């Protein structure tokens, strides 16, 4: 709502990410009576140009990727004093640079003295943020010596402003669901995120990422905290992150000694997708013919407090799955009686990605003259990316950006399975599944051993 | 299921209510291959006809009022020698003569000696069964000295074997709705039975009954017992009736010193119904032009035990209402935290007469950018008389017929209002209402003074 | 407070079970103005005596077994025609003969019309009442064809009516103990009845009973029903029996298929009890030198309803144990969290035979710089005959100390699988013997230790 | 737990508090094997006598006060130049001169650069810390502009370390007391702190302090926060304060509009105490003979969350009460079924001041032949000031010292009451009570109008 006028600058040379995506996003929101006309988006890169030789570059991508129809200070990074060469006195910095450029790029910026104000300047950083627990802790120390915890924005994932608020109003404004969210009535919970695309062109990035560093830490660890936290005192941005952090300090893997009851991996083979054949992962361009690089990942978690004792959590994600979905399923206990010999347990679902809504399933009597029960259903549908982030940066509200406290608390949970999986091994014992199959056969025994089974989505 | 050969001895099957109703029902039951082809019907009345007259009367009654295409013996009712004049030996009697001829008939039939077989003879009694607590108690003594416990069937109301069983499975086979069925989460309950037609040709009977002996004691007191009972150990006939009695022994009117916070009566006058004008109750034929008989009744009860303490119950019934419905509505409390703005409390209703199914209401976020809530709905439909009464009497089912303990226990709670409303008073202080209006204006203040409102159907 | 005038007809065989046990009680309480002196005791037996010989015999025992300082009838039991021609019209009957006689002695009583009144005749019976499920139903059928429901009194275990009312007030008058009395907070329950005496001199009744028809069915099944029943509407006599019956219909033995996880038996041998060399079981007079009658018995039951689902119950009883106690112990769950600074479960007990009182154990911090925990407790004590009160209530009618006809047949059903298996002949060298002075036969310890628990030391 | 060696820099030691009270405590600690042998104490004052005259004030302050049997300077107070005249590299300051010299002293001490690294020096501030909400927020800004947290310790009151741990272990290590600690079973809570002494010689301080700024913001707020707080994740210095702050953000005075149902005040007069006459408040030296300072206060608060919704809290404190007692009492509800005759509700107490322990009252049957209940009791006793405060500062701990958030949050709650009693009024409207009487007669209607009574300690 009416962001204050400021000046924006860019880093990281002239990569196509900003010009084709970020610049059109600002232009699109400009013609909507949202941003003030006084913006003066100052450009900056690592290549010689002129003030007019790059103005047409914006038009080269705006109409080529969007609906269609500014000062250049290019210098030289290879000098320890280049920053000295560089409205209402406001600034916003961008760090669209290589992963190995942040510690160089923040130290000299702090030494310059531009980031010496609490309100005028802010700095944002690009994903990823470290590669393990040790690498993130060291990077957090450099940030703390140049800035405060009010001007740093980390872009890890985008869940949506309207998706978080839809869940908070459902649990905390109804007197019929909260008493049932505890260990006395719930049996187990399941979380699933599915995809139908393989690595298309990002073969150079996914090779060193895997499926635990890509989606498990960022995405599935944020849907898990929303369905297991305590009621906050307010919806204020810093009143929810405290409750989200508090629940991450009681979370642990189910088994630590034997890392086979709390984790499986996989990698997809050749198969049939959408009526056409598709190649295997190892035969794709840019991929080494003998690599592990997990694509599937299933984990089991436990929480130790007065509310969630004895209730396990199951997390599943992967690529080349039959369909694209995202869901949370809560299953209750069996009825404490048997006068109805005939009773399947009750399930409450929360659909997210395909069609937002709420479902509830229970048991009803089958018409006739003999006591038999069936299963019925109830439904409710609400309907019947970069645009939101930049607005929140301009206003200055930080609820889509993770704090520096919970970044290092999610790296600690997945530490054992990680350190087990980066260890080199024989490139012939990796479980495989066809492109179009829900899961490898090894992941079916993880849940079936407890007497349960996965959900057919 | 299959009945057994026997013989009927319907008393006074010459006047009415037998030739046009009982005989067609038995004929249609036999036509559908339900009753075994070994059955005899014998009339017993104060007439001097022959068999052929009975056959022609039965044929005329069946053809006139049903789809279409046995002996007789005269007898008196005031002489022991008369009964001396009167398959496999089984016998089932039927007493439908008059509301003054039950005790002589029962006493003489018991004295003569036909009703002396525990497993071979049964007796049924027509509605009503007594008029006060003392009048009902006296009739039980005569029955107790001539009859056994499993030989008496009392016909007062009809609910159907499918409506009772559809409600037991929903409650006791689900692990969600039982924890919320107590005083810690429920606010109040409401029960409503409405009708659109009243006193067509039964002005003689309705003058001495009123809407307290006609519907409140029989019908509305059986829907109230199923909503407040404890889970039984089985679905046996004896296992369920033992939990309905235990609830009626802890029920009392809310106010006993002042009979104005726990009871309201009314009567209907001229108005518009179905686009046509209708006459008033006092100007209807066969009715005294200064009558003081109520066609409306609202009460408030309280149950005092470990589960239903502090939760009131509201009961309402009447005639010439705008609609024909029957419902039970359970409303829950309000959420403690007020961090949300607009919060209507949740409700859960079970429709019966209007439609059979379940209704639910909760709160969901209004789309946009401001925190506003909007109430939504969930639905489920199951679909999309005097014929089962005669079937369960042939076999041994103690469910559709009330016991001897509930009859004298339902007459006790309504005693304070029965005595006060029966005393003579001037015929100018009755709260009249129009034909087509939900309730008298005096009934609005009974619930409004507590901070609530009558549900609008 | 005071009963009504009546006429009594005690004695059925003129044995040594009434002269020094029953009539002294009436005489003793006649001196305290408890009941009016408007009764005439009538003696009925198969022997021939005089009106003074009976009085002399009664005096021979009244002063020799009590505090010290009655028309007799003769004939035969099988021919009561002469006896029929004997205060208002009130009678109370008594039976003190062999079990095989109850049907002969109760079938002919109703034939003569002596029992043709609702509230003027009582037909109290001795113990036992049947020997198995099928034998009790047959006796119930004969009773139902002569007398009414509120006319039959069955002599059984004695609780005193003061212990029963002590638990009802404790449970149902406090708003601090009922919320925790369900499956969400309780781990398991234990019930124990101990004794320090052998078979004494009977040796003829215990040889055909064992410790399954002697204490388990009668005594231990009534302490179990009071601990697992739902609140009643009133403290009325017939309003508590309904709740007691409703619990026995959902009770079953765990592991019915394999009868080794739900029952152990035992017998005691020679040992030291009070510094003396107590002899073994198969050495006392009147006992066969090779017998397989149980003396110890442990069982495990499980209730299946909305409140007690998943909570097991443990029952233990025996003879020649080191001390005489009776107790009920309730153990709660562990705290759903671990104390953290960089825990034994709580028990609630209820003593009966050893002492009438309450106990409660919890955890407190140890004094010092560290935060180690202790096990502190809190206490409370109430204080800090049988055939004299069980007999004086038949004159007025109790309906509380005497069991009904439903629970009698319902308690015989749960213990049926273990009663049949233990009756089949078996090698008389595999009985789990134990020393006279120890608790368990060392094979009942694995019954509970297998689940991860332990018996209470007591 | 041995403190690290350091150099003490006591500020303003010329007063009658350091050498009389603080120095003997340090001496006694040094006699034991706790304090390190390398501890240098530096004296600061306003006057200049000699370098050895400071060593003779010790002889008159220790040899005759505690147990029987070092530098100096003459720096100014407000002068930048004067501070230039001023083991290991460790120091600890002790600022206690007056309640109006904290800002300039702190500013001039921080200007010289004596606080420039995380852990080399600590500053402790003597009570009081602010007078109103506005006067306490400004002092926090000055502190944050010179140093950071973890380096400042505020002395407000003294609650023993054993008492807090004794309270925490009892609540959170038992499985029978937590389920009953919520709104479904509790009626109300009472907290009481009583004394038996007057103003003594501190007539100059109590005149401008009152009974609202003493023991109602410091003492009674800490006892209230330990009873209404949620279980912490782990027992830690900064894990209990987070849960204590979260509770103070929900409390509020009941009936804010009318400040007479949420607060009473009083003042004592002449009476009998220990068999000896005692003077009234306005008859003692140094007190104005027409003062309106309260020596009594009773409040009523309410917490608004999912746990304490609808449960009031009653706070009471005063002077010249008959006995010295501190206690917390919790009273539960009444049993629904009323088939038992007399049922007083159960109470659970926690004695603190006279002797620590636990009590519990319940109902047992009175022996006899008729049904009548009794009241019994169960007990447990644990046994059967300026010493630790001078140790946690040297060792380094933040458990006995309040935080910055809690100081400004306790001042907000009592703001409406504080701002109303401060207004001028006629001296003849002050409630009065005798010296030896519990409460003024006006304070007995605050609780009796709800159908309750104060406890009879």
């Amino acid at each position: 709502r009416t962001p204050e006028p400021l000046i924006l600058t860019i880093f990281g040379a002239s990569g196509d990410l900003t010009q084709r995506k970020l610049v059109p996003a600002i232009y699109q929101m400009k013609r909507e009576r949202r941003l003030p006309p006084e913006l003066t988006v100052v450009g900056f890169a690592r290549r010689d140009w002129s003030h007019d030789h790059f103005r047409e570059q914006m038009r080269k991508g705006i109409e080529e990727f969007s609906t269609g129809i500014l000062f250049y200070c290019s210098g030289n990074m290879d000098d320890p004093e280049s920053y000295l060469k560089l409205t209402r006195g406001n600034r916003v910095f961008y760090l669209a640079v290589s992963p190995n450029f942040f510690p160089p790029g923040i130290k000299q910026l702090g030494a310059a003295g531009m980031l010496s104000d609490p309100v005028k300047s802010r700095i944002v950083i690009e994903k990823p943020f470290g590669r393990d627990l040790s690498s993130a802790q060291s990077l957090n120390r450099v940030v703390q010596s140049v800035c405060k915890e009010n001007q740093v924005y980390r872009i890890d994932h985008y869940l949506g402003k309207e998706t978080v608020q839809n869940l908070m109003v459902f649990r905390f404004a109804n007197a019929i669901f909260e008493p049932l969210w505890n260990r006395q009535f719930v049996d187990h919970v399941q979380i699933t995120v599915a995809e139908t695309v393989g690595v298309e062109e990002r073969a150079g990035y996914y090779e060193s990422a895997g499926a635990l560093r890509d989606m498990v830490q960022n995405h599935l660890m944020q849907l898990f905290c929303l369905t297991a936290m305590d009621p906050p005192n307010a919806i204020d941005a810093d009143s929810i992150r405290n409750e989200k952090v508090k629940v991450l300090q009681a979370t642990r893997l189910a088994d630590i000694n034997n890392l086979e009851n709390a984790g499986i991996r996989g990698q997809y083979k050749a198969g049939w997708m959408g009526g056409k054949p598709v190649p295997g992962y190892r035969e794709e361009p840019g991929v080494d013919p003998s690599s592990t690089t997990p694509t599937f990942a299933a984990l089991k978690l436990m929480v130790d407090n007065w509310r969630w004792q004895g209730v396990p959590f199951y997390l599943r994600t992967g690529k080349r799955m039959p369909k694209k979905v995202s869901e949370i399923a809560i299953q209750f206990r069996q009825v404490p009686l048997l006068i109805f010999q005939s009773a399947n347990p009750n399930v409450l679902s929360l659909r997210i990605q395909p069609n937002e809504g709420i479902s509830l399933r229970f048991e009803a009597k089958m018409p006739g003259s003999e006591l038999r029960t069936r299963t019925v259903d109830m439904d409710f549908s609400y309907g019947s990316a970069y645009h939101r982030l930049l607005l929140d940066c301009m206003l200055g509200d930080q609820t889509l950006f993770t704090r520096a406290d919970e970044v290092e608390e999610a790296w600690r949970v997945v530490t054992p399975v990680l350190s087990a999986w980066d260890a080199p091994s024989d490139p012939l014992s990796m479980p495989l599944y066809e492109a179009g199959t829900w899961e490898p056969a090894e992941a079916e025994w993880l849940i079936n051993k407890d007497g349960r089974r996965w959900r057919r989505l």
